[PDB]
């Protein structure tokens, strides 16, 4: 089945890090606006888990690696 096709970054609610520091992290790897980057971090708190950005496999795993250096749990899956 053709692997060509898109991915999402997944970030997963932890329970050390600040919501406030989630919302920064989003807005300083990404450069999301405030409003876009506290709805995200506000999905991943009340749901568990949210798709932050979208892409590549390759570019994904940027974001991935980006985000774990950060101090938070993101991996990527293909979206289907
Ligand atoms: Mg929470
Ligand atoms: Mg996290
Ligand atoms: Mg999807």
């Amino acid at each position: 089945e053709s692997t060509e096709a898109p991915w999402v970054t997944i970030v997963w609610d932890d329970p050390v890090n600040l919501m406030s520091y989630v919302t920064y992290v989003f807005q300083k790897l990404f450069g999301y606006s405030e409003p876009h980057a506290t709805k995200l971090m506000l999905q991943v708190h009340n749901e568990g888990k949210a798709v932050v950005s979208a892409g590549s496999r390759e570019s994904m795993e940027v974001d991935v690696s980006k985000l774990h250096a950060a101090g938070l749990w993101a991996t990527m899956q293909q979206d289907r």
